[PDB]
DNA sequence: TAGGATTGCGCAATAT
DNA sequence: AATATTGCGCAATCCT
């Protein structure tokens, strides 16, 4: 049938579009993980640096 | 054909398994985002807390 | 009721 | 030989 073919073709085009977006969304999510992981490492270093800074300062005052 | 029957039966199982595996991997990656986002917020608050404590202590210098 | 978007699945060629 | 992967596509259901 001609009508049939037309209707199927439209959905097949829609399907490829939907799959492309989902796969792209996936790639984006993966990039987000790399970004968040980098930020996590930065924050961890910051927390450790400040914690040591604070600990040393507290020790000094305690000596008073 | 019986050989065709088992062929399709086994491949449909493998296809579904392969696709579920890919879906799980994607769902997992999505969980990492929610997980890293929450943790980063927690560490950021910790950074702010630590900075406030340092500031408080140093004021005692005056 | 119409039509695109989303989802799960089947098939068959092909990769492992 | 058998399982894993994937382009093409069907059909049901979701959503606007």
């Amino acid at each position: 049938s001609d009508e049939y073919k037309i209707r199927r073709e439209r959905n097949n085009i829609a399907v490829r579009k939907s799959r492309d977006k989902a796969k792209m969304r996936n790639l984006e999510t993966q990039h987000k993980v790399l970004e968040l992981t980098a930020e996590n490492e930065r924050l961890q270093k910051k927390v450790e640096q400040l914690s040591r800074e604070l600990s040393t300062l507290r020790n000094l005052f305690k000596q008073l």
